């Protein structure tokens, strides 16, 4: 990794291997799991490309996954390559080559070239782009191995409002399509896939009533108070 | 997080993922409780707007929990939106632009302009601002978890006071009225939902007498449904 | 807490959350228990009042017995505000006032005051102040724990004294006894109620010897137990 | 090792007992799978021959294993000296010289020297070349203890695409034949020991088309939906 | 204790919950045993007498023991009052004055006084002088509690010569008595109570070869599974 | 123990009882065994001489052969100092003193002078020098558990070449057999019992031929050796 706020110049910094052995715990515990993403997202901030296919390869297990995760990453670099014109040299003798899709992946690069690409006025952000292309193929894997889906999550007749939205979110959090598109569907389809006790104060009643209103509906067996359970 | 030094100048510091592993290890295993809020703001000082984001956007389970905070914060970010003023003139040097409430809030705002907020004369604590907005949702989820309602619980027959201020303390705290009602509580309700012996010690000792003697009371007793005491 | 202790260079730095974490654990397993007492102590060492009010408000340990220990200092700060009559309340811009009772529990009062209280000249001993009202707190709870009876430990006409020493200097740990009761209870419990060969023993040496006497007494009974030189 | 990242980089640090212990761990739960050699790639950056040495004879089991490891080193260590005619400085240590295979392998080098090496003008990458060496035996046990032979893993005859290869990508990851043979297998063994309306499906498809759009195929076999993670 | 020797600031730290939670493991199996008192005694050289008093005081079990421990400090308290009064010479304000054996336990000091002492020059080193009274405290505890006996130590029929050794070691360093007295134990009792056809090896062997030689002779007797019994 | 993090200035802190208690932790599950000896030389770099004497004497298990190691650190002490000239100084200010035999265990030296020779520039290193001289009584302690004998280990009448490396390899890291010898060992004796297909290979190669040469030779009997390693 690259350390640069301990003192004003760049200098670079190992990985701890007790940190890949968490990464490797949580995907080896909870899979495909939306929330995964969050710990990746802390590993892989200041990073270079050396350090992420160090990152990508210590996950041993789920190889159809990672296969799909390695597809996506050849192509955004394919992209890459056929979006700019031919040549990839030094401007003038002594300026650096221009980073090619393959460089990006650490593939046909050493530390020290993608460190001076980071480190140059103004510098190429590879490391940082690099993680797109990942996390991008993180935001597809949990998708594509999500058991449920975000239409057919409906409200029983003995479940807490509380407990459908548990499902809910979960859900379209795992799920891959627009913003807009996941705030249409909490203004229409949350309400509509609710049961009537709890739509009966969505529809009628409004942004009026209370957010904990709300979020005690259909709860009414046994009075106020939430209600223990061991699930 | 950051380190804001003796006498050098404030600096930026390194995402710890043992942190954020360690944080939702209490979310996961023993779930959101007055007893969390000041863990939280412990683990949380020190913390830009921007690794707090990381820490809560961690969290998969809770997701109920999760909208009533987010919807929480929603007040405090249009509170600040009002507050904020319409015209006062040129804007102060040393700071990259003037925030809004979704600034503060790490939403909309790069970490150079958050440290630059903290850095410029007299500082703006967006964090530390922050740090409350979930604190109020950190509340608000405290009185949806709630599972003892304050009215409906009392001490059973012949059951320790110990066992019964447990009861009634823990409770009483995560209602959320007034002192003057919480106190209402403490001077009435109390009393009367109380069994015989524990009122009769109460009623008994005068207003400078040991509460370690009131602690003890009604241990080894029969009570209602197997007494001899005409009162 | 405050690190350079006691030297005229004194810093502040934060309590890690895995300090505090280990001090939840060992609350939440060794619960009031006579031990925990001094591990509170290190704790305390160098600790703010803003420390301390984290360490008694963090735990989710029994709530009754918490309640006591914080309506001693309750007690403990209207006694100091008794002792001590305080003129001129804060004002904005002022530094150096009178530490009133609320403000040594550090309730009226922010990080920065509470550490001008303590590089003052000669130094106020603002959290040893405070450190002494929650000890008392502890010391409180455990004579609430304490054994009913001291008559119905095991004092049959087998039991080994040593043994017994340990079933009585558990019960007297609890108890909390002055030498003056504890001299009543030597003669007419402790010897008394030794088993017959180590009582006709006990009967030669008379019970106002001391602890290491009345250990190495007792040779005389069968096997090795009760011998302090063994074949 | 160094770790150091301000000054000079001089600094030494010793290597920890509890990061070999959770080292040893990996061994104990997957020896012979290549998502060790990274997780050993990150426990050896920064590493002296004297660490590398520490850190190969902590392992204790696997003993023909590591004892083909050692075998490889020395074969190497040897290859080095008649690559090498001539090597430059004295035949003795602890004075200005050339390596041998064998102060590389650390046998008859000492930490002092290692340093001198490490830290000279260009840097001779002592702990790197003994790394390098440690990988080429380790990756040898690790593909010849494998449990797979990718030509004789075939489709189950109930069994989806998705848990097919989820074997075979990673069967064909410690795979020994290389990338055009690799390419063969992926293009011929995969859809040749596919189900018969998979291979309907795959043929359809064609081999240019996206992974993706096979992992959703072949889910019908599976029949409803009874062991998925609850949300 | 005292951190941070020989660079002309010293320093003091306190102990971590988790540290305690860990010394009170230790100090709670091993306090009838030796083992305890190197434990102890590496702890003194960087303790005041306050951080010593922690160390007595959290360990929470072995009433008996630890409390006599506490006896035998306050008998060597009294002892040290009439070996050396305070101050038999003169005293003026501003002086650093004589330390009394209640200012040694550290109950009449202050944490000052006692660094104070400690880091002159000549040193008073108050936390040496309270170790003497700890050692012999730790002595009494495992002399008073073990009651194992160089004197019923043997080697039966199919036992190895080095596991008969390995034990009489064992209970030869838990008895208290001077190294000439030892010495004279080995020279007897150690080729008297081993085994008859040991006791001729020894005799073939001679009086004046090494401890290495009697334990590698004289095994194997205990069929295929004397593996289970022997290392 | 000592730390240092960055160059001429450095910090000793007191020894930890967790980090004393792993070592322990080590020799009480593990015992003398390959493993230990790596370990203890990752711990012991930053200890002083009374560190290691605190590790020594803190072992309570194994206690003749603690013997055996400290015959073995006295001897090598008296190596030490019988074969250099002797000029033995006295402490003297601003003069460091010549390292003798008793001074490098911490014998006749104190904690002051032992940071002060460790941490010179260039140092005197004692805790170094002392590190070896533990470990020379270890491979003692090792090469008396380990297997001997390496005539006996013989392989199965119906082996096919395979299964006699872990034991035999384990008796070759405990002491190493001679080229010619080990030759001998595969030839006259190891091969003799063997089918005539492997009889065949093992002549053309020689007995000399490689580890990977020979699992990967006799093919398809099912003997001994077809079993999985790791399951």
């Amino acid at each position: 990794p690259i350390v640069q706020n301990l003192q004003g110049q760049m200098v670079h910094q190992a990985i701890s291997p007790r940190t890949l052995n968490a990464w490797v715990k949580v995907v080896e515990e909870k899979a495909f799991s939306p929330e995964v993403i969050p710990m990746f997202s802390a590993l892989s901030e200041g990073a270079t490309p050396q350090d992420l296919n160090t990152m990508l390869n210590t996950v041993g297990g789920h190889q159809a996954a990672m296969q799909m995760l390695k597809e996506t990453i050849n192509e955004e670099a394919a992209e890459w390559d056929r979006l700019h014109p031919v040549h990839a040299g030094p401007i003038e003798p002594g300026q650096m080559r221009e980073p090619r899709g393959s460089d990006i992946a650490g593939t046909t690069s050493t530390l020290q070239e993608q460190i001076g690409w980071m480190t140059h006025n103004p510098p190429i952000p590879v490391g940082e782009i690099y993680k797109r292309w990942i996390i991008l193929g993180l935001n597809k894997i949990v998708r594509m191995y999500s058991p449920t889906s975000i239409l057919d999550i409906r409200q029983g007749p003995k479940e807490p409002f509380r407990d459908y939205v548990d499902r809910f979110y979960k859900t379209l959090r795992a799920e891959q399509a627009s913003q807009e598109v996941k705030n249409w569907m909490t203004e229409t389809l949350l309400v509509q896939n609710a049961n009537p006790d709890c739509k009966t104060i969505l529809k009628a009643l409004g942004p009026a009533a209370t957010l904990e209103e709300m979020m005690t509906a259909c709860q009414g067996v046994g009075g106020p108070g939430h209600k223990a359970r061991v699930l």
